[PDB]
């Protein structure tokens, strides 16, 4: 039908990518995974609760930590129920379902109740105390503020209901490139690998031509391997070296599971400055420069007392640390007993000859015990360790996402980028994690809307994965419900907006330090013409679902005095039902890769939690950050908070003679009460100690002043983690954060012994979560970080873990790095002003 025909190009502009478009394929993966993925995506569009969904509530199972229930040591909540103009608080217990709290207002003289200034329902059987926006209010010391109004209509949620033995051999025709002339000329070879999952089962190369626009070389590559022996997910890499040049992958076994024939014309990707993007399946769009390929394809006794010990002495290794061909032979010989124990799968699995049709289905027999796996207690960094680069077997990869299945909605929000992330590793488009991410995706509206910007993040920017994430996207789209679709529709339109305000302003400025009228006046009247008619009344805040925007604080708006000239935008709140006068603040920054403050930020939010396990409250500030496209992309804005270097270029003003009082004096200086500067320095204590064991174990501690930030409530925070992303510090500390601590160079104060405390027991903290922070670590740097990748980039995580060593070893290392801040004082921080300035 013609609407479908329009329905499609809403999509598309959605996406921001063409799914239909099959100018750049070779093969029917993409449409046959969109035909593949209606199933899924039906099995939960009609499966879902109409009314719980429309409301998305959000809750979490986790008990209330000791911290949480201080707050509440009279064992009642106070909830305020709002209406028009009257207001009358109610004496809630913690364990009171929203029902229970409904009646407990009728009796004290239909309806669903609504947060105030947020587009949030507290609703379904669960407990108040187990709902994220009432421990929020807790936390912040806010007062639980509700609407009483009619749920929203489940109608405006409706979806438009759619519809042998011989060895391989390769023969390598030739490469041709259009236009050569960069560098000066050599010879040229082509390197066909066989790969299942970063390791070459087998190599061969082509004689070494002469490099020219055109290379022919007809030779048949015969390889070591028969055609039985090749595992589903054998990626045929074909590599040119001058020294890596270009780079190509075909999936010798396709999706319906059959050997690829016939004569391929692939395009190939370049290399500019151990990758994710090295492992795809797509080739290169770019037609016209890129270097294209031609290829022709025409084909029961129990273990000893020494050996346990040595093969529990291998379970017991970090993720990192490589095996032997000797600990590998052991693994597999001794299949069953390392089947007993789930942290060997990651480790046993790493031991298998997948070049080996009779060794593979020795594995799947293995695969069909699952008991010990099936029953054991879910880890997130085995399920996690499952799913990377190192693992191509669908069937391995299926008992992970199993595993994955039983988390709530709240730990899905927790992994969300690092699961979408961890889609890249894939071999075949159609897989149990795009299917797992896509059910979760339609079962709540907050995991959704994440999954929407995360993979249009990856759509408007990689190359690499646009089409796959694109087929993923659609999928989800055809089932969120029309008001999503609306919704994302305004979103997008007013992020395409200001991202055209950003750079216009961007180009109409030179590099130096300067905020000339011209460009203030400009900047006035851009967001004047975009004000009146072209955005519109109210838009959803991508960062934060739960706000919406209105309209411009013209007056407020404004642009940075350096180089990267981001705009400071702010808005007015939509909701007139609003507990302030608050206004939402964002931030759009060009030439910082905002994919890499995205991961940092999304393992805060991880640390954090693994803090609240043991009972640890480390005032972290992960702001809301979403990469929109190419450099560009929003940031939260965190409410009167400001710069060291500002607080510090008041008092003084632009030098590094640093007077540690200034910080101390602004503080007392920003608070109304005494009670309140009391607060603040109890807030910097927790927000000063977070802040530097998590830059350490990310090693991104050595940092400008310039670049962390404080509130007027005392929380400190790290800010722009993209640009980051000799003489040198683990972290920051410097003296004029230790003079609120009370240090006068050499002193032991009561507030630096107590950060001294909270350092060590949250170093720990995070210890005891090991091999999970090096998988997220070693994952993100593969799908995020592209100079920050080889073996010895990913390798610094151990050493800053200390892992092998013990708690007494790990209590004196992390203390002595708080020592090396102490020895350079401010030497550094002046080296910083030396490059800056
Ligand atoms: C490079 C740069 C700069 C800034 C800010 C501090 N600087 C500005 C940004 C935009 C407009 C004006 C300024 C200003 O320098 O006053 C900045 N602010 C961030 N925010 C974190 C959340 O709290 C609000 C701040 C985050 C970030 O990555 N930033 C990066």
């Amino acid at each position: 039908s013609e609407e479908s025909q329009a329905f499609q190009r809403q999509l598309t502009a959605l996406i921001g990518y063409d799914v239909t478009d099959v100018s750049n394929v070779h093969d029917d993966e993409l449409e046959f995974t969109r035909r593949g993925l209606v199933t899924p995506r039906m099995a939960e569009v009609a499966s879902r609760d109409p009314k719980l969904y429309a409301m998305h509530p959000w809750v979490t199972s986790k008990p209330l930590p000791e911290y949480l229930w201080k707050k509440i040591a009279n064992n009642c909540i106070f909830i305020v129920i709002h209406r028009s103009t009257t207001s009358q608080t109610i004496k809630v217990s913690p364990d009171d379902t929203p029902g229970a709290i409904l009646q407990s207002f009728f009796t004290k003289m239909d309806f669903v109740l609504r947060v105030c200034g947020r587009d949030e329902y507290l609703v379904g059987e669960t407990p108040i105390k187990n709902f994220q926006w009432v421990r929020h209010c807790l936390k912040n010391g806010e007062e639980i503020h509700v609407v009483l109004d009619t749920p929203p209509d489940p109608a405006l949620d409706e979806v438009r209901k759619e519809e042998c033995d011989r060895k391989f051999r390769v023969k390598i025709r030739g490469i041709d490139i259009p236009v050569l002339p960069r560098n000066t000329d050599l010879t040229v070879f082509v390197e066909a690998n066989i790969q299942h999952g970063q390791q070459v089962l087998c190599q061969r190369r082509t004689s070494p031509k002469p490099f020219t626009e055109e290379v022919l070389w007809n030779v048949w590559l015969e390889f070591s391997i028969k055609i039985k022996d090749l595992p589903k997910g054998a990626l045929l890499n074909l590599q040119i070296y001058c020294q890596l040049l270009y780079y190509v992958n075909l999936l010798l076994i396709d999706h319906r599971f059959l050997l690829r024939r016939g004569e391929y014309v692939l395009h190939m990707w370049q290399i500019s400055g151990f990758n994710a993007d090295k492992l795809t399946s797509a080739t290169n769009p770019d037609k016209e420069n890129s270097m294209s390929i031609s290829i022709l394809l025409d084909n029961r006794a129990e273990m000893p007392n020494q050996l346990r010990k040595q093969l529990e002495a291998i379970i017991a290794t970090d993720p990192l640390n490589p095996l032997t061909a000797e600990d590998k032979e052991l693994l597999w010989h001794f299949r069953y007993e390392s089947l007993k124990h789930p942290k060997a799968y990651p480790k046993l699995f790493s031991s298998v000859k997948w070049g080996q049709q009779e060794i593979v289905a020795k594995t799947y027999q293995l695969l069909a015990r699952r008991e010990v796996w099936d029953q054991s207690a879910l880890d997130v960094g085995l399920t996690m360790q499952l799913l990377d680069c190192n693992f191509s077997d669908e069937n391995v990869r299926a008992i992970a996402v199993q595993k994955l299945e039983s988390l709530e909605d709240d730990d899905v929000l927790h992994y969300l980028l690092q699961l979408v992330q961890a889609v890249k590793f894939e071999p075949y488009h159609d897989s149990a994690l795009a299917r797992f991410l896509l059910k979760r995706g339609l079962r709540n509206k907050r995991i959704g809307h994440f999954l929407f910007w995360f993979l249009r993040s990856e759509i408007a920017q990689s190359r690499h994965y646009q089409q796959r994430f694109a087929v993923i996207l659609e999928a989800y789209l055809r089932g969120c419900g029309t008001a999503m679709l609306h919704d994302f529709t305004q979103q997008v339109q007013v992020i395409e907006m200001l991202q055209k305000v950003t750079l216009d302003i961007k180009s109409l400025s030179a590099e130096k330090y300067d905020v000339s009228s011209q460009v203030i006046s400009q900047l006035k009247q851009k967001l004047e013409n975009l004000q009146n008619s072209q955005l519109p009344e109210s838009f959803r805040v991508p960062y934060d679902p739960g706000l919406k925007a209105g309209a411009l604080a013209i007056e407020k708006c404004k642009v940075m005095a350096s180089k990267k000239k981001p705009l400071w935008l702010e808005f007015k709140c939509a909701d007139p039902t609003a507990l302030s006068n608050e206004t939402i603040g964002i931030i759009f920054k060009h030439g910082d890769d905002l994919r890499q403050d995205m991961l940092i930020l999304q393992i805060l939010r991880i640390m954090e939690s693994i803090w609240e396990t043991e009972s640890l409250d480390l005032c972290l500030l992960p702001y809301g950050c979403i990469s929109t496209g190419d450099k560009i992309g929003m940031i939260e804005i965190v409410k009167d908070a400001t710069t060291i270097a500002k607080i510090q270029q008041s008092t003084v003003g632009n030098t590094g003679a640093f007077k540690d009082e200034v910080l101390n004096h602004w503080l007392k200086e920003k608070s109304p009460t005494e009670e309140k500067f009391q607060a603040a320095v109890e807030r910097f204590v927790y927000s000063c100690a977070g802040y530097c064991v998590a830059t350490f174990v990310l090693g991104i501690g050595d940092r400008h002043n310039d670049n962390i930030m404080i509130t007027e409530t005392g929380n400190l925070f790290h800010i722009d983690f993209g640009h980051i992303l000799k003489e040198r510090v683990p972290f920051v500390l410097t003296p004029d954060f230790l003079f609120v601590m009370g240090t006068s160079g050499k002193k032991t104060s009561p507030h630096f012994q107590k950060f001294q405390d909270i350092c060590v027991k949250a170093y720990l903290a995070l210890r005891h979560h090991t091999n999970l922070l090096i998988i997220l670590f070693s994952m993100m740097l593969m799908t995020g970080m592209p100079q920050l990748t080889s073996k010895e980039d990913i390798e610094y995580i151990r050493d800053a873990l200390t892992v092998g060593k013990n708690e007494e070893d790990a209590k004196k290392y992390f203390l002595d790095q708080i020592e090396v801040c102490r020895d350079k004082g401010w030497t550094v921080q002046f080296n910083w002003f030396l490059h800056l300035v």
